[PDB]
């Protein structure tokens, strides 16, 4: 028997549905949007206009739950950029020397990634996708949730969809607070770190030579400096295009005009690299800024009471800054925290209280890595009580500076760094006796004085057809 219901159809909803469908009978995915039968931009996912990094940890977790996604993505035009052999990033501590492949990423427009995860998840006959359907209230009481009360927007007919487990994958704009309040509970301990970052993405047609096999280029800010931090990223996607993304916090926001965007990429960031790489490229669209870039975590886990059958994961319990790129891996890791809680307790009481506390730990790494750098920015309003950001947050800032400073010129420290920053290990793995010893060993390669671009990569920026 057993029956689940997943609210939302995003990266979180599809993933958790592909894991639940192997643990229950029927999975009913509810959403209020129009899902397209073709990698097109959607209104429920407006982030799809800006590029989305899928780190290794989230990549091989999507692959585990959706076999055949990586190769299908890699066949539609997505690249498997290695790390740090396929990235030319100006870190806060210098240029990242391009060591051999330690971890990897998946670079593609979010519209494709959401599709390749959707059409692969919907291959199971038990998952029933229900589009254009608003959610009104949760069915049950304050001790057990039994389903949802939805209503179609095209017909207006109300109904009662019940299930043994209600999953909330309703993005950053999760009305969970409203749905829970009507159920009869208090408000969760809201915690947020608001740096005020302002995204600014604009597509770029890569040169004909650099359509395939081009490295993830980025110029990062110095979180130890007193200036408003501002980054700039140039990752390649499908169909031979380039996503150029600039960012900035409260005080150094990027402009809206197209003519000013090409300036911020080379006259606002700490190095004018990307601004030179976009002068080799054909602009397509305009600047489509997004301001919903504020780490916000709602600790449902520490509530005094929690109903049975209700689980919240994705961007509904913990959403983070997009300049670091952990949103998808935190959701993927959260799904595995529910799975690693469904095999122990089955469908017994305590599932919700144990799956929420497990989801709490799953995103804890994606919550420190995000906020630990944002707290040091100017005029950032933060409402947080965890001591790792208040007191003795200097030691947490004094060590991370050292690890990141050595990782630029030390393989062992780098291979252990991107195994954590790309959510592929734990924060305890950075206390390895062979990592603390490699930090004390010091740099092993000189700091590059120029962008560590390979000649066979820079030569891929011009067509060269105007010569005999
Ligand atoms: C600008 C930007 C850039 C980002 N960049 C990155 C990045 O580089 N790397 C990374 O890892 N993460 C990134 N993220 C985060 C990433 O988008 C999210 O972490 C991820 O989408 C989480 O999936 P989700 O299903 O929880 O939310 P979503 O993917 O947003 O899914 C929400 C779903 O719920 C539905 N829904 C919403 N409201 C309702 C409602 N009232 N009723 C019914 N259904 C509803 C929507 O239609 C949608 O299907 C970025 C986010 C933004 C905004």
């Amino acid at each position: 028997t057993r029956s689940a219901v997943v609210l939302g159809g995003g990266m979180a909803g599809m993933l958790v549905s592909s894991m639940l469908a192997r643990h229950v009978g029927s999975v009913t995915v509810i959403d209020r949007d129009a899902f397209p039968a073709g990698p097109d931009l959607r209104k429920g996912v407006p982030q799809a206009r800006h590029a989305h990094i899928l780190w290794s940890g989230g990549a091989r977790i999507v692959e585990e739950l959706l076999p055949g996604t990586t190769d299908r993505l890699l066949g539609a035009g997505a690249h498997r950029i290695g790390i740090p052999d396929g990235q030319v990033s100006y870190t806060a501590y210098g240029w990242q020397h391009r060591f051999p492949e330690a971890q990897f990423m998946i670079a593609c427009s979010r519209a494709l990634l959401d599709w390749t995860v959707r059409e692969e998840t919907l291959r199971e006959e038990r998952i029933a996708l229900v589009e254009k359907t608003e959610v009104l209230a949760l069915l049950g009481d304050a001790g057990r949730v039994t389903g949802v009360r939805v209503r179609d927007q095209e017909s207006g007919e109300e109904r009662e969809v019940p299930a043994d487990l209600v999953v909330d994958t309703m993005g950053r704009g999760s009305p969970m607070k409203r749905l829970l309040a009507e159920l009869g509970l208090p408000a969760p301990e809201e915690e947020f770190v608001d740096s005020g970052m302002v995204y600014a993405t604009r597509l770029f047609r890569a040169p004909e030579a650099a359509a395939t096999n081009f490295p993830l280029v980025s110029v990062h800010a110095d979180h130890r400096a007193g200036r408003p931090g501002c980054n700039a990223v140039l990752m390649p996607i499908e169909d031979g295009r380039w996503i150029v993304t600039v960012s900035g916090t409260r005080g150094g926001e990027p402009p809206a005009d197209d003519e000013g965007f090409a300036r911020f990429a080379r006259d606002g960031v700490r190095h004018p690299l990307v601004g030179e790489l976009i002068a080799k490229a054909q602009p397509l669209t305009s600047v489509e800024r997004s301001r919903s870039t504020v780490n916000r975590r709602l600790h449902y886990d520490r509530l005094a009471t929690w109903p049975e059958g209700l689980v919240v994961l994705g961007d509904a319990v913990a959403a983070f800054n997009p300049v670091y790129g952990h949103g998808m891996s935190a959701a993927a890791h959260s799904v595995l925290a529910l799975r690693s809680q469904l095999g122990q307790r089955a469908f017994q009481p305590g599932l919700a209280r144990a799956a929420q506390r497990a989801i709490a730990v799953a995103v804890d790494d994606a919550w420190v890595l995000a906020t630990s750098h944002d707290i040091g920015y100017p005029g950032c309003r933060t409402q947080t009580r965890d001591p790792r950001l208040t007191r003795h947050a200097g030691e947490r800032q004094r060590v991370t500076d050292l690890v990141g400073l050595t990782a630029t010129r030390n393989q062992v420290v780098n291979r252990a760094a991107v195994a954590l920053n790309t959510l592929s290990a734990g924060m305890a793995s950075m206390q390895d006796p062979a990592v603390m010893a490699a930090v004390r060993r010091g740099p092993e390669v000189p700091a590059p004085t120029e962008p560590p671009l390979r000649p066979d990569e820079v030569a891929r920026l011009v067509s060269g057809a105007g010569v005999t």
